[PDB]
């Protein structure tokens, strides 16, 4: 069988999605327990965004400037505060659907599912990876702000992303659930631009092991290599350096297939140096880097 | 923004997933209202599968040979019948989570989301397309049988696939929710093999329009072509013939981008004849064919 980049089932999260309107600005928020979290820029107008000041904009606001609707049944807000780039809106009702959850900050390379929402209304679910340049390559249209990203850990939903904006290149940027941005982005409309990305070596290797485990084994190779030698190649092809840690993470996968990590590197080096020859690995004409070792293992014994 | 192949939010469907055990065989079933549907081969043993007879195997069965568990809380079955390759197990309890739903038979080329499940326990969600050869290219491991496929139509869940088996090539096969297989497959373990696939022209074209709408416009072209001429190319590259109907479906997309359908065909012909030159459309090194015109439109105005 294998391998599809799947997202987690979005049910536990759909139930925590609500809408938040501040005058003329509408976007999604996350309703957990008695609190609703959302991007602080729901306070701004397209004017405000050309360099806003949120301390200013928010002191001019009361708990009744915010309309919150869990479905049709509106909630009443009874507090508010500003946690970095987020708004914590205390509210009268506790969310019944509130699942076991926590907030984690996700590292670059790691993946999560995104629940695209509009007006508090889940539209679609997909999986992506936090880019090295701290952006995600997503599909977000207007009013998608406040859509969240998450993994699931048994019964417990770990929230790790909330959507704030689109960058000029069409790639997306956001924050963890404490309102700290990923990357050097600020929630102001300036000339900020994505730093230059790099391909996630660790993930590409894990994917190659997903292929091997699935009979697409043609790219294989008798050669080996030292990580120093491979890393010179990586450099020329804008791949992240491989480290001993990356090698260790990949231990279990090389075990179950019996192909040493350094052998797959040898093989990858050739794929990079020699190209692919319109051949396909797992039905792909290019090396996939949005699947982690843990994603592959969970889906391939 | 755009474009990601997203699946629908799997919440409405997670709640209808239950486990079904028949002696030593376990797999997933669909609990809607007072009925639970599941693959009929839950009746068989790896022995039985080398050419089984289900009329036989099922008359030797009673309503208490089937253990059904909605979570922990077990259901009691109080009927049973065989609808083509499916089992309809009447049960004492009606599913509270039962959403507005219906059963549709999906056409080749069209797409849907899959909720991969094991022991009545949703594992991941993804989107795929019904292949021309009537298989889906999925990720299904043992005990995933009974996992269903569906689209959502406002509030109403249209079910269209239920998983039955893996074919020798690692591609998957199943039935609609009336138990009729897609394709010439039977639920017996024989030498049956996937017919030869073909690339879904209509979908590749819709994808190119998704690219255009997103500034990856480099593959464009001043030439045009007649569908006859294009179809000779399609033939040589194992793409489905383009028909006037396909052209019509693509009308809205060519409108909103202003590029005539036959112009994109001209452009595609070149992509096929000249290759891609390691350049990327929407960040892909090969032409994607699992996104329909309707998928693209829903995600790109």
């Amino acid at each position: 069988s294998g391998f599809r980049k799947m997202a987690f089932p979005s049910g536990k999260v759909e139930g925590c999605m609500v809408q938040v309107t501040c005058g003329t600005t509408t976007l999604n928020g996350l309703w957990l327990d008695d609190t609703v979290y959302c991007p602080r820029h729901v306070i701004c107008t397209a004017e405000d965004m050309l360099n806003p000041n949120y301390e200013d904009l928010l002191i001019r606001k009361s708990n009744h400037s915010f309309l919150v609707q869990a479905g049709n049944v509106q909630l009443r807000v009874i507090g508010h505060s500003m946690q970095n780039c987020l708004l914590r809106l205390k509210v009268d009702t506790s969310n019944p659907k509130t699942p076991k959850y926590k907030f984690v900050r996700i590292q670059p390379g790691q993946t999560f599912s995104v629940l695209a929402c509009y007006n508090g209304s889940p539209s679609g679910v997909y999986q992506c990876a936090m880019r090295p340049n701290h952006t995600i390559k997503g599909s977000f249209l207007n009013g998608s702000c406040g859509s969240v990203g998450f993994n699931i850990d048994y019964d417990c939903v770990s929230f790790c992303y909330m959507h704030h904006m689109e960058l000029p290149t069409g790639v997306h940027a956001g924050t963890d659930l404490e309102g700290k941005f990923y990357g050097p982005f600020v929630d102001r409309q300036t000339a900020q631009a994505a730093g230059t990305d790099t391909t996630i070596t660790l993930n590409v290797l894990a994917w190659l092991y997903a292929a091997v485990i699935n009979g697409d084994r043609w790219f294989l190779n008798r050669f080996t290599t030292t990580l120093n030698d491979f890393n010179l190649v990586a450099m020329k092809y804008n791949y992240e350096p491989l480290t001993q840690d990356h090698v260790d993470i990949l231990g279990p996968l090389s075990a179950q297939t019996g192909i040493a990590v350094l052998d797959m590197c040898a093989a990858l080096k050739e794929l990079l140096q020699n190209g692919m020859n319109g051949r396909t690995i797992l039905g792909a004409a290019a090396l996939e880097d949005e699947a982690t070792p843990f994603d592959v293992v969970r889906q391939c014994s």
